[PDB]
């Protein structure tokens, strides 16, 4: 059914835990399958090694660049970006996970975790799961976060994979 993922993080080098996320294969499944894809690394590339670049308390913490590292970044595994799949799931609270984009149409990896509702982003971005477990490891990382999205900490998705 919908494929289960984790992330392993850890700040200045130091685990904080896994988050396990569901992915929404049955709504989203060209979104859900680039994620669990990038976790596993069997394109050849993926989120292993790469950082939580925006952590912004009270609002998401956002990854996924494994190019630039600085939010610039970051690609599919189908190409450097794929369309918007659809706006069916929204922000409804925190543990949603969502694409970052640049505009209309241009997914690639970056994503973001939301640590409170942000419905705001309904029809803007496309929503393709949520956290099945480890919100306090999520909650762990945005407490690294500041108003300006700068971490204080270098956190590091240190390892990553699917479940089931
Ligand atoms: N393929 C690709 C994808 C993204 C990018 C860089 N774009 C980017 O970070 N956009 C911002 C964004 O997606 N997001 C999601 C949550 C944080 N955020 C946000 C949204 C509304 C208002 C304030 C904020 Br902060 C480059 C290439
Ligand atoms: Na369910
Ligand atoms: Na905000
Ligand atoms: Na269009």
């Amino acid at each position: 059914g919908n494929p289960l993922v984790y992330l392993d993080v850890d700040a200045n080098g130091k685990p904080l835990g896994r988050v396990v996320l569901e992915l929404k294969a049955d709504v989203v499944p060209k979104t859900a399958e680039n994620f669990r894809a990038l976790c596993t690394g069997e394109k050849g590339f993926g989120y292993k090694g790469s950082t939580f670049h925006r952590v912004i308390p009270s609002f998401m913490c956002q990854a996924g660049d494994f190019t630039n590292h600085n939010g610039t970044g970051g690609k599919s595994i189908y190409g450097s970006r794929f369309p918007d799949e659809n706006f069916t799931l929204k922000h409804v609270g925190p543990g949603v996970l969502s694409m970052a984009n640049a505009g209309p149409n241009t997914n690639g990896s970056q994503f973001f975790i939301c640590t409170i509702k942000t419905d705001w982003l309904d029809g803007k971005h496309v929503v393709f799961g949520h956290v099945i477990e480890g919100m306090d490891v999520v909650k762990k990382i945005e407490s690294f976060g500041s108003k300006s999205g700068r971490t204080s900490k270098k956190i590091v998705i240190t390892d990553c994979g699917q479940l089931s």
